[PDB]
DNA sequence: CCAGATCGTGCGACACACCGGGCCAATTGGCCGATGCCGTCCCGCGAACCCCTCTACCGTGTTGAGCAGCAGCGGCCT
């Protein structure tokens, strides 16, 4: 659809700010990927592959969380990086 | 001295020498032909075997020695 050129500069513009809250989301609980991390130490693995690892599960957590249940962010996350970990 | 061993000689036997015949025994060894059991394969199903996915009270920090180059500093020079 073509519409209109300041709507689709507003709809870019939402689009980036989606992608920056998206972004800080991961800043701020990669924190919690840390000190989940550290209790798997050893067996091998060294902290940072462990730490990548989590990550990488907390990526994917993110891209299928929902507000909708009502519960704090750090379930989810917890349960899908300690799945990717081990 | 003269009589048997050795050998000469002789007669016979004769064990084969031949080189050629004319049949035979034993003993075949092939698979002929017919019959029968095993190797291969093509499913058929099922046990296991490996991979991927998701769970929402919450939870937010791991000696000695030898030789050479670089950083800081005292002190001219402008």
């Amino acid at each position: 659809d073509k519409l209109a050129p300041k709507l689709k500069r507003e709809l870019e513009i939402i689009a980036e700010d989606g992608r920056r809250a998206k972004n800080h989301l991961l800043e701020a609980n990669l924190r919690l990927v840390v000190s989940l991390a550290k209790r798997y130490t050893g067996r091998g693995m060294l902290f940072l592959d462990l730490i990548q690892e989590g990550n990488l599960g907390l990526i994917r957590a993110v891209e299928k969380f929902d507000y909708t249940k009502g519960y704090k962010f750090s379930t989810y996350a917890t349960w899908w990086i300690r799945q990717a970990i081990t």
